[PDB]
């Protein structure tokens, strides 16, 4: 297992555009495309993404790239983020993983704010902070995935996702 693997179960494989559990049009392995109402800025943002004229549809290996670009970027967005780097480099190999999936789908600032959770996951303190993580709307609206998750984050193990 690892963060490719976790995030292609947890996102899923969608070629069109779609609109993702908050509403917004997406795309890929849960790319978002745009907060907007509009299909159209959607479509917009779409080809200027991909470089071509693509009528709300992509290829497989289209996806594919946007999906690496994403990983690499939510990395890179927790190394440069002064309150994401000194948890992630205090975690094991597959917590990181954990951290980065948060990254992905709730963006770095959504992240930071789970301030007392991510205090706890520095402390090493699993139980505690998994009781926290799951009081919080993320867990709310997602809960399934955010099950997942917090379990990955209890454990250190990839057993939610066996
Ligand atoms: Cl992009
Ligand atoms: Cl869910």
């Amino acid at each position: 297992m690892n963060i490719f693997e976790m995030l292609r179960i947890d996102e899923g494989l969608r070629l069109k555009i779609y609109k993702d559990t908050e509403g917004y049009y997406t795309i890929g392995i849960g790319h978002l495309l745009t907060k907007s109402p509009s299909l159209n800025a959607a479509k917009s943002e779409l080809d200027k993404a991909i470089g071509r004229n693509t009528n709300g549809v992509i290829t497989k290996d289209e996806a594919e790239k946007l999906f690496n670009q994403d990983v690499d970027a939510a990395v890179r967005g927790i190394l440069r983020n002064a309150k994401l780097k000194p948890v992630y480099d205090s975690l094991d190999a597959v917590r990181r993983a954990a951290l980065i999936n948060m990254v992905a789908q709730m963006g770095e600032t959504g992240v930071a704010g789970f301030t007392n959770s991510l205090r706890m996951l520095q402390q090493k303190r699993w139980d505690e902070a998994a009781v926290n993580l799951a009081k919080s709307r993320w867990y709310n609206q997602t809960p399934n995935r955010a099950k997942r998750v917090i379990t990955t984050f209890r454990t250190g193990t990839w057993d939610a996702y066996k």
